[PDB]
């Protein structure tokens, strides 16, 4: 099962070391998959052969929206994380997007990451 | 006159709404700018975004919802003109100065006092 992870470059690396984490748990359960214009060909063409798109949102981020909103139309089953304790509201378009289903936002604690993966991913 | 979608971030941040401002008064005088919680506000800007001729995103300021409405619009196939001001002294996504083929979606780069400027010789 292939698995496309996503979050903040450029908006910011405040939460590097937690994706880190969050792609070593995904690694256990599948196979994680020029200038700007061939990351966006490449990462398009990653997004198309996933199985899961898996999304940190806590930290605001215009690559991370992009890439959940082509995911979207390119009908993919969706897992998004988002943190309370940053303070943050999370953005309307990602938690209205959620359909509960293929589209899933989650709110979560950073010590729970790897048990909410492993149930995500039963 | 076209049917405009103008996106720009919200919780993302507000720094840019002076600026969002005199954006949607300028795409007011070309055409008409379109604009149950959360979900209700997705489902109609979706509705919008299909409406639109071209969607203008303010892309300073990092934003997962204008990201995400810049990704629909492309599914969509939009028209599409982003706006960035390297002067803020961010490096803009690659995801989105990826996404421009110069055509269907552009992006400009631009300082903050030309804007009125830039989107008449856009929309001439
Ligand atoms: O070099 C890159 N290589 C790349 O794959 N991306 C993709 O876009 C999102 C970050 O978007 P952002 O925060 O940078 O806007 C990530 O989930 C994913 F990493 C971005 C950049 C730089 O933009
Ligand atoms: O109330 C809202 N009403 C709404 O239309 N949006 C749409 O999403 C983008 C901002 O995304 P963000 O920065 O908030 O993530 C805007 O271009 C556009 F405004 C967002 C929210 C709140 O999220």
């Amino acid at each position: 099962p292939a698995l496309y992870f996503c979050g903040s470059i450029r908006g910011g690396r405040e939460d590097r070391t937690l994706y880190e984490r969050i792609v070593s748990r995904l690694r256990r359960f599948g196979t994680v998959l020029g200038g700007d214009r061939l990351i966006h060909e490449q990462d398009l063409e990653w997004l198309q052969q996933a199985d899961v798109v898996v999304a940190e949102v806590t930290q605001p981020s215009l690559g991370v929206g992009y890439e959940l909103g082509r995911a979207v139309a390119f009908n993919k089953r969706i897992l998004c994380l988002f943190r309370p304790q940053s303070g943050r509201v999370l953005s309307a378009m990602i938690r209205g997007a959620a359909d509960g289903s293929r589209f899933q936002v989650w709110d979560y604690e950073e010590g729970e990451v790897e048990a909410l993966l492993d149930r995500y991913f039963e």
